[PDB]
């Protein structure tokens, strides 16, 4: 049971029974069935969502952190200062003209910021999420903050990554992710 797995890996994770009910059919439908497969998925889910407490991207950055995370977009402090402690301006600038988004003026960067326990980001990915799930998340992107579509989108995002991984074989912090995984892998 995913619910009792979410507890063994993160006894302090938020609402493991509500997420457990939603994650289980999303995992089963997207083929997240194998032993290690489930453990890694859950681990990635646990670190990206802050043990199920975060379903929207963190966009509060120091004037220093920005220069690191995005060194091209933020070359000097005169630049990185205007966008530090301004989550909307930050998203609109750093995500501008990327992953399907319009320019800074369009507001796409903030509109399509990361959402879900494992995050979907950018107009093109919401559009693709919309096509695959049949839910108008392009117009209503905050529907990925729900348990039901966050789980389905989290699971579809992991499924997409296995497709890529599989598709290449045919054509032949990070310690946090490790804790969960082995703590999860300990379960069978
Ligand atoms: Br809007
Ligand atoms: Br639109």
């Amino acid at each position: 049971m995913i619910t009792d797995l979410l507890r063994a890996v993160a006894p302090n994770c938020k609402d493991p029974e509500g997420w457990g009910e939603q994650l289980t059919p999303a995992m089963e439908k997207f083929g997240i069935r194998d032993r290690e497969d489930i453990a890694a998925f859950i681990a990635q889910l646990m670190v990206e969502s802050g043990e199920l407490n975060r379903v929207v991207e963190n966009l509060s950055y120091s004037t220093k952190r920005l220069r690191e995370v995005w060194p091209k977009r933020f070359p000097d402090d005169r630049t990185a200062m205007r966008y530090a402690n301004n989550p909307q301006a930050l998203a609109n600038y750093v995500y501008a003209n990327r992953i399907g988004n319009g320019n800074e003026a369009s507001g796409d960067g903030w509109r399509f910021r990361g959402r879900g326990p494992i995050q979907t980001t950018g107009r093109a990915n919401y559009l693709q999420l919309e096509r695959a799930l049949g839910i108008p998340v392009t117009r209503k992107p905050e529907l990925l903050e729900t348990q039901a579509l966050g789980a389905l989108a989290a699971a579809k995002f992991w499924y997409d990554n296995k497709l890529t991984s599989l598709a290449l074989d045919i054509a032949g912090g990070l310690a946090r992710r490790r804790q969960y995984r082995d703590k999860a892998r300990k379960h069978l």
